[PDB]
């Protein structure tokens, strides 16, 4: 859900507030995306979206009565490091990993502030 994906973040950046920080940037950061991203953050949130896409595939997603926005997954932070939950059921499970890698993926590119609200006729 939004609100573990958020701490994810925050445990890989603790200077940000994630949902205002990432939320709204480039073509793929945000609720949506398409066109062709236009940094390396961008590109972590395009296969965090891909990855978001596959588990809607998943059979053990489709019997959920929760969207990968909403459905609540366990996982821990300690010392900055992400660890999800084995007591996860595979749809959570699979979408604790998606949030993780984009989490780190997120840490370790640049941030660029002219990409903040992009004009989404460059998408
Ligand atoms: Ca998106
Ligand atoms: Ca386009
Ligand atoms: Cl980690």
């Amino acid at each position: 859900a939004l609100w573990q994906f958020n701490g994810m973040i925050k445990c890989k950046i603790p200077s940000s507030e994630p949902l205002l920080d990432f939320n709204n940037y480039g073509c793929y950061c945000g609720l949506g995306g398409s066109g062709t991203p236009v940094d390396d953050l961008d590109r972590c949130c395009q296969t965090n979206d891909n990855c978001y896409k596959q588990a809607k595939k998943l059979d053990s997603c489709k019997v959920l009565v929760d969207n990968p926005y909403t459905n609540n997954y366990s996982y821990s932070c300690s010392n900055n490091e992400i660890t999800c939950s084995s007591e996860n059921n595979a749809c959570e499970a699979f979408i604790c990993n998606c949030d993780r890698n984009a989490a780190i993926c997120f840490s370790k590119v640049p941030y660029n502030k002219e990409h903040k609200n992009l004009d989404k006729k460059n998408c």
